[PDB]
């Protein structure tokens, strides 16, 4: 299955998996949302002055038609196409997606 | 020491890596490994391969806690003096697990 899809894990777990080792900014995973049923979460590491090393979480929603989106700028016919896209284009995410979470 | 050299212990491999190893189609369901938990310090994880046609091959991860007396448990039903003893038991009795432990992960 997708090496970046971690399934049903908690926000807190995703943060510990992502921060467990010294990973480049943009290390990520996709998981089910804890707080919104049917939705997913893209959890991405980042570093900045205000927060230091931190993890940002983006909700991915699923359209009734089947597609997925984080914003109105782009939507994707699959979840791997979303990931493939943001691996090359950050567009409003804190960083483009670089390493899959070890 | 001894735990390090056990065929069923995979040390510090990550949650994702354990699923990479266990989800290989060769492995019968009930193929397992024991590893450190990445998310609870001091805990271990029993990772077991499973299957159902409404989901395919998938992995169940059970936390193993160590009691400060020295024991290890997954549930209140049974506790164990060692991880070797825990594996031995669940190789005989599923008791709440998705499957009896059958094959040690290659």
């Amino acid at each position: 299955a997708e090496e970046w899809y971690f399934g049903k894990i908690t926000r807190r777990e995703s943060e510990r998996l992502l921060l467990n080792a010294e990973n480049p900014r943009g290390t990520f995973l996709v998981r089910e949302s804890e707080t919104t049923k049917g939705a997913y979460c893209l959890s991405v590491s980042d570093f900045d002055n205000a927060k230091g090393l931190n993890v940002k979480h983006y909700k991915i929603r699923k359209l009734d038609s089947g597609g997925f989106y984080i914003t109105s700028r782009t939507q994707f016919n699959s979840l791997q196409q979303l990931v493939a896209y943001y691996s090359k284009h950050a567009d409003g995410l804190c960083h483009r997606l670089t390493t899959v979470c070890p």
